[PDB]
């Protein structure tokens, strides 16, 4: 299928060059896939996630998305405008309030709730998680997402906002799982991007348009935004059957754009996500 003036992360994933408008994707969109959206919630009640998206848990008052953080990342998994697996289901695991910072231990929790809840779930095809979080380096977070990783789970995180070399963050420096980098829409790093060896692909995080609270939409940039990218792009490509949740980071990068990216720090990725899409 194809999506006209889809925003421009959704058409970049979909093309070998940027600047263009529409978002390809095969039928499937994600179908029987599921994304556990780890962040400051879901307004599941927005018309752009129809009756796909809802709340498993919080570590808050409320399960609703004061925010918009959680809100947004959702759309760009999977709603129906703004998401990449158009499809999917998506679960909301609130750890990070409605100002976004959310401690170690209740990342770590929701991270170690998401291995178990997957199990009352039905994902057929495989199970996706998008940690658009982040934070200092951290043994403990790094061990989470990684346990979460070998429990069956395709893990996205994001590099961090901060210009640096990723592996002084977590849960981006655990190697085990899909440390994203942001990219815009001329193919360069982002201003904020983070970098690094740990680094596995990059995805689009500057300006990127998608879901909201209040029923509404944003566009927004950061690291954290381009996770989602890539984490439906995994919930995507695993509903083809052409990935599974362990290998789903190195199948994006082995079929990314290579080469496409400027002011990639020498000893980093120079990999877009890139669905490959054709017909």
């Amino acid at each position: 299928a194809a999506q006209t003036n889809a925003p421009w992360g959704l058409a970049r994933i979909s093309s070998t060059s940027p600047g263009t408008s529409t978002y390809y994707y095969d039928e499937s969109a994600g179908q029987g896939s599921c994304v556990y959206v780890i962040d400051t919630g879901i307004e599941a009640s927005h018309p752009e996630f129809e009756g796909r998206a809802q709340m498993v848990k919080t570590y808050y008052y409320s399960s609703r998305d004061g925010n918009g953080h959680g809100t947004h990342c959702a759309g760009t998994v999977g709603s129906r405008t703004y998401g990449v697996a158009k499809k999917t289901q998506l679960f909301g695991v609130k750890v990070l309030d409605d100002n976004g910072s959310g401690q170690y231990s209740t990342i770590i929790a929701g991270m170690d709730f998401v291995a178990s809840d997957k199990n009352n779930r039905n994902c057929p095809k495989g199970v996706v998680a998008s940690l658009s979080l982040g934070g200092g380096y951290s043994s403990s977070v790094n061990s989470a997402a990684a346990r979460l990783q070998s429990s069956g789970v395709m893990v996205a995180v994001a590099a961090g906002n901060n210009n640096a070399d990723a592996r002084n963050y977590s849960p981006a420096s655990e190697p085990s799982v899909c440390t994203v980098g942001a990219s815009d829409r001329y193919d360069r790093r982002s201003s904020f991007s983070n970098y690094g060896s740990v680094l596995d692909i990059f995805g689009p995080g500057t300006s990127i348009l998608s879901t909201w609270i209040g029923g509404s939409t944003r566009s927004i940039s950061g690291t954290s935004m381009a996770t989602p990218h890539v984490a439906g792009l995994a919930a995507y490509l695993m509903t083809l059957g052409k990935t599974t949740a362990a290998s789903a980071c190195r199948y994006i990068a082995d079929t990314a754009n290579k080469g496409d990216l400027s002011n990639i720090p020498f000893g980093t990725v120079n990999l877009l996500a890139y669905n490959n899409y054709q017909a």
